[PDB]
């Protein structure tokens, strides 16, 4: 499929199932980096993803675009040669639903003996009844692993946001399906991968929680965006706006006690000469240190908060909205938001390839297909008469094709 | 170095330097697959997670504990002698500050000419002098990328927690470096990578802030834990409790319309047949649909919306809390939650491998060494005399041991 060779993922040939964030998002990250990249769509449907009105832009670029019912007869049987030309499966589903309809791993193996496979689903390939066929979007994930609890204000838990737990899946898909990657090259031997997005959040969730199992508490949720167990970390308040900083360090801390006007505690028996973190509850002076530490930046704007914090290596930040950004030199100097051309010829606005690969940079070098514009390609290229392609068209298992 | 052969990156050889979260959540990871990890402390210093009571047995099992001043005379020597068997070599700083002190990627490649180099920062490798070489933390990386703004209540702003942006930088180095590690297989050269916290934060908050980059407003955030744009999705209330739901699809919306009183809106010019996503704010009704289905929820424990939920394919579920996860079947059932022994010998408990792979599982073979514990023995296998060793040792170029 006629593509510029680029990234350090040039001619790898991955191939995904799904819709939103999750599974595409997993596929996606490959074509970032310069692998052939086949998104696959239902033939009746379409990926639900394209009812947003800008976003599909960015997360469906370089991709190639399928329609085919991967599960009825001929529509099947292409799904399987495909399955032979390709490197890594990356399929989405509600537990094990393509096992459950034959599509078996090692049906797929038969086909492709070294195919990376990566399932994901909310709650495994494998476990109870109860669980394991339920469907799940991030809100779900976060809701089950303990990390909707962990997020919001002390008397309000929410989601982290947005969508935070489709992004965390479908990294460690990616991260996953590249190991097992390499695991092939050395031995020539075929995966198959289980990721269940609970447990991929159950990790991403386990600073404190690694307290609650083995003898301690679990942690509270902030309050108005300031670090539950740790003072001077979080969300806090200039004269002229929102920052945020991290007290952390040895110098940092006897530093910054002396211009909040805390000089005396340094060297207490609760503040020793080496103290490079402050626990707020534990502490009886926590209280104190933030409202000290208030009371100092409600004096001081953002930019003389700043200046005095580079001096003494605390870092922070100004809380940046959305209109901020475009125009900020560091995003500015390194292009981190960058322009392309959509399918039809429009200019799209959103960030660039990141990370930034020196040797072999990833680049954008095509917009959002349609739904099953290349589905008349890729049957061609797997071998398919132009007369065969018709009638897949026909009998209802390929799809659009404009 | 004496470690079991498993998981799909057994034989990898990996070296990360960085403390807290980022850059040895990327290299520990490896470890976790079966690679060979070493982690490197200061000499006098040590990371700084050591400080917290329990998390770090499980965010440093599987490790090798290394201590060498890596820019000192012969501790600098070693370093780079090391390099010349290393595969992937993470590093965490304050932008370029490897290079700054000497330990260009040049310098790196001469040692190593196929090596894959991560830089992992706060705002990139280059930039301006305002930014370049400032330090960040999870909460920082928040701020600077537009993601803290968009998390938290309609009033109030707050980080997604717990250090959320650290675990998406971390893993896209894991993933980076994996994505390069192919590409010397397929080349025979080396790699260099520029992970920019910001910049991996600003691709996982892209949903509706392409809105903004491309004519749109940008949206508000949750209220309560509600999507802030689609009815029907986040955080509800049943007559017992909290649940999460996503009213997505043809059938699910048409069903639960239905059930909540609302059938006659269906067929309407704003809701026409085919219509899968309610759009809270577009939709005259997006209010309507918010009370009813808080008023027919109002009426339902959490088991019978489940068992209705499951009825109709909606996804939904019980917001669970910490001391709820060991006993979950499906938990359970997968040995989510398992134990190990650190090293001193006592039980710890938390979350298993993930994901599972099939062919090769990753396993727990190893507790958090301390600091330096391996030291002596890495040193040793770079074929450093054992008087050599002892002169660093003196020197206070390498340390602890103990
Ligand atoms: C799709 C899904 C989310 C649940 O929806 P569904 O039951 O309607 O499934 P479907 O994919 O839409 O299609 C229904 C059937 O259609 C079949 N099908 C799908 N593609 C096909 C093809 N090419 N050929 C033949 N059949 C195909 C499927 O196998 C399936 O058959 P089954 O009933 O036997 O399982 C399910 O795939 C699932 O739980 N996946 C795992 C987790 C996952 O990736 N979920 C997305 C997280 S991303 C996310 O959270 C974003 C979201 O929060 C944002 N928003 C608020 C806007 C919604
Ligand atoms: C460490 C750091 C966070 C800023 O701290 P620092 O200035 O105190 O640097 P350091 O690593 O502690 O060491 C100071 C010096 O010591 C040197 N050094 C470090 N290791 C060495 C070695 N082995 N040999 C010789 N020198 C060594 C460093 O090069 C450095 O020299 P420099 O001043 O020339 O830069 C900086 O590495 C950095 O910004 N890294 C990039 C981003 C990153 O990974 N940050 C962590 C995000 S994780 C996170 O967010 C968790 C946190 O939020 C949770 N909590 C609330 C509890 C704190």
């Amino acid at each position: 499929l006629p593509m510029p060779k680029f990234g350090p993922l040039a001619g790898l040939r991955v191939v995904f199932s799904g819709i939103e964030i999750a599974g595409p998002f997993a596929g996606q990250m490959f074509a970032e980096w310069g692998a052939e990249v086949i998104w696959i769509e239902n033939v009746a449907w379409a990926d639900t993803i394209r009812v947003q009105p800008n976003y599909p832009q960015l997360s469906r670029r370089n991709l190639h675009a399928l329609s085919l019912n991967i599960f009825k007869d001929e529509g099947r049987e292409a799904f399987l040669k495909l399955m032979e030309t390709t490197d890594i499966f990356i399929e989405a589903s509600k537990g094990p639903a393509f096992a459950r309809r034959g599509i078996t791993d090692e049906v797929l193996w038969q086909h492709n003996p070294k195919l990376v496979i990566a399932h994901l689903s909310g709650f495994g390939q494998y476990g109870t009844e109860e669980y394991t066929n339920l469907p799940a979007y991030n809100t779900i994930a976060q809701a089950f692993s303990g990390y909707l609890i962990q997020n919001g204000d002390v008397d309000q838990p929410m989601p982290a946001f947005p969508y935070t737990a489709a992004y965390f899946s479908g990294l460690t898909a990616t991260t996953a399906a590249l190991a097992a990657l390499h695991k092939v090259r050395e031995t020539g031997k075929g995966e198959s991968i289980d990721i269940a997005m609970y447990e991929v959040m159950l990790r991403m969730g386990q600073y404190f929680m690694m307290d609650y199992f083995n003898g301690g508490e679990m942690c509270p949720r902030m309050s108005k965006g300031k670090d539950p167990y740790y003072a001077g970390c979080g969300l806090y308040k200039c004269a002229d706006g929102y920052i945020v900083m991290e007290l952390v360090g040895i110098t940092q801390i006897e530093e910054c006690f002396k211009d909040i006007g805390l000089a005396h505690l340094l060297g207490t028996p609760e503040i020793p000469e080496g103290t490079q973190l402050i626990h707020r509850i534990e502490c009886p002076y926590g209280p104190l240190v933030e409202e000290k530490l208030d009371a100092w930046l409600a004096t001081h704007t953002i930019a003389e908060v700043k200046e005095r914090f580079a001096e003494l290596n605390i870092a922070c930040a100004k809380v940046l909205t959305v209109p901020e950004l475009e125009s900020n030199p560091q995003y500015v100097a390194r292009e981190s938001i960058t322009q392309w051309q959509t399918m039809d010829g429009r200019t799209c606005k959103g960030p660039n390839i990141m990370p930034k690969f020196k040797n072999n940079p990833g680049q954008i070098w095509r917009g959002m297909p349609s739904h099953g514009m290349d589905t008349a390609a890729i049957l061609k290229n797997i071998g398919y008469s132009e007369n065969d392609i018709q009638e897949l068209v026909s009998k209802g298992l390929a799809k659009v094709e404009d």
